């Protein structure tokens, strides 16, 4: 009676997984905008999950209804093989996705993304082949053996992969399964994400929603005059430095040399310099002395809200990044997004981000060179720079979207990993123990609880990955909605 209620829930969840994974694979094949190396691996997963759902459904349906094997040798051997193929694709492809995230963020290459999908198809293909090759033993071991139940003194056909006479081999297979399909892959994923987490950090703060002229009020020219008037300065080309006062990395020294060089000319009076940083006291004083000697220099040695640098970036005409070493270039991307034109050293990220149409590159360590660019900007400033500013905003919002989208992908892959780790550890522990204690019959209620839950947790992982994906990606959700 209430029994005919218990399976219906199983079918509900099985259908949700089948619909979801299928819808996911269909969207990957049908939608060009979503065709990419991460999605190809995710589809690889979705394919592996359907197989598991499909193999397990008759297995589970059968255990609930009858006590005997109803599929025959072919069933007794193909099912373990297909089941185990799934388990490698699942974990190995997750490792491949983790590697993809590492390459995309830690070591962006992509000079010729032409063969990237070509390379990805092969990696997934090989993973399917290796997963099948590792699962070939499951078919050999599993065979039909007559079984006598203590509960009913009756003999039934049984699929049994466990020999009663030989004890050494189960001990070897169990340990290998834990290491090959759990410990080694998760360990590789954790190394990868260690560095991924490392680089996610340099990147923190870059959000298009925040760094935009939408929050600022009034014209840029009007905002600049207000900033200068509060500083007791008249309107002029405004150059900005926001950085720690450190000799080795940021070029506060190079800039201060440059202002010394430019202090002699009649062009200095056309310029205004705001140096916003704190650090070495001697460097801090050189800045203060220049502020006292030159009426066109403002210095700020106090900490400030990203809100107030946002306003400054919009108000200022140019931002100087004289970094002897800048790996990411966050300051330039945030500034260019608000219209500030970067005058930076051609080092690390700055070089890739700043093109000729989007700013001025100088050689680092040359104060004279920096000064000359400052003079160039001065001349450029005479003409309209509105077009350059729009180009800047656009280049920087283009990168900030990829930076943001790839950070989301890293979190989504890690979500997937987490569910897997949690849902598959119990199955591994039960499999190992059983390997040494199969000859003994365990009827303890704890054993049934330990097993009935593991099987449902693993089955849950197969259905949740699409639904999971449905909540972490705005883009996937909209296309999934369209199909339904
Ligand atoms: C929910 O589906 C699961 C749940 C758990 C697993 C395990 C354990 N299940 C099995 O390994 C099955 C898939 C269990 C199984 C074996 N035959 C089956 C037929 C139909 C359904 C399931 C099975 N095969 C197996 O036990 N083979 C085996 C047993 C003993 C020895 N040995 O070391 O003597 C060597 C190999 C645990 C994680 C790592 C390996 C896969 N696999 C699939």
């Amino acid at each position: 009676g209430i029994l005919y209620v218990i399976p219906a829930v199983y079918g509900v969840i099985i259908l949700i997984g089948l619909i979801g994974n299928i819808t996911l694979i269909k969207i990957f094949c049908t939608v060009k905008s979503m065709r990419n190396v991460p999605n190809l691996f995710i589809s690889s997963l979705a394919l592996g999950d359907l197989l598991l759902l499909i193999t397990c459904a008759p297995v589970d349906a059968s255990r609930y209804l009858a006590d005997r094997w109803l599929f025959g040798r072919i069933g007794c051997k193909l099912i373990p093989f297909i089941q185990l193929t799934s388990v490698g694709v699942k974990v190995f492809t997750l490792t491949a996705l983790s590697a993809d995230r590492y390459k995309a963020i830690v070591r962006p290459m992509d000079i010729q993304a032409s063969h990237a999908l070509m390379k990805a198809c092969l990696k997934a293909a090989f993973i399917w082949i290796i997963s099948m090759l590792l699962a070939i033993p499951e078919a050999v071991f599993s065979d039909l053996h007559p079984f006598h139940e203590e509960s009913t003194n009756q003999t039934f056909i049984s699929c049994a992969p466990y020999p009663h006479s030989n004890e050494l081999h189960p001990k070897i297979h169990s340990m290998a399964s834990f290491l090959v399909f759990y410990v080694i892959p998760l360990s590789i994923i954790s190394v990868y994400y260690y560095f991924i987490a490392k680089n996610l950090i340099q990147s923190a703060g870059i959000d298009c929603s925040f760094w935009n002229e939408s929050y600022l009020t009034g014209s840029r020219d009007e905002r600049k005059k207000s900033l200068l008037s509060k500083f007791g300065m008249d309107e002029g080309v405004t150059f900005m430095f926001i950085g720690r006062f450190d000799r080795g990395q940021k070029g506060v020294d190079v800039l201060l040399k440059a202002i010394e060089i430019l202090s002699s000319k009649k062009e200095f009076q056309e310029m205004r310099f705001i140096i916003i940083g704190k650090g070495d006291p001697e460097l801090e004083g050189w800045a203060r002395s220049l502020e006292e000697k030159h009426g066109n220099v403002k210095v700020i040695t106090e900490m400030l809200s990203r809100e107030f640098v946002r306003e400054l970036y919009g108000s200022v005409d140019f931002v100087i990044i004289p970094s002897y070493f800048e790996p990411f270039g966050l300051v330039a991307l945030e500034a260019m997004c608000l219209g500030a034109i970067p005058i930076a050293s051609a080092v690390g990220g700055l070089r890739d981000i700043i093109t000729n149409e989007t700013g001025i590159l100088v050689k680092a360590g040359d104060p004279g060179e920096l000064a000359n660019a400052i003079l160039k900007a001065l001349e450029l400033s005479r003409s309209d720079l509105s077009k350059f500013r729009e180009n800047c905003k656009k280049r920087a919002m283009s990168f900030s979207k990829q930076i943001e989208s790839e950070k989301r992908l890293a979190k989504t892959v890690l979500v997937f990993v987490g569910l897997f780790a949690f849902c598959w550890l119990p199955n591994h522990v039960i499999y190992l123990y059983r390997s040494y204690h199969y000859s003994e019959v365990d009827t303890s209620m704890l054993h049934f609880v330990t097993s009935i839950c593991a099987r449902l947790l693993a089955f849950t992982n197969s259905c949740v990955n699409p639904f999971a994906l449905y909540l972490l990606s705005k883009s996937f959700r909209k296309q999934f909605n369209t199909q339904l």
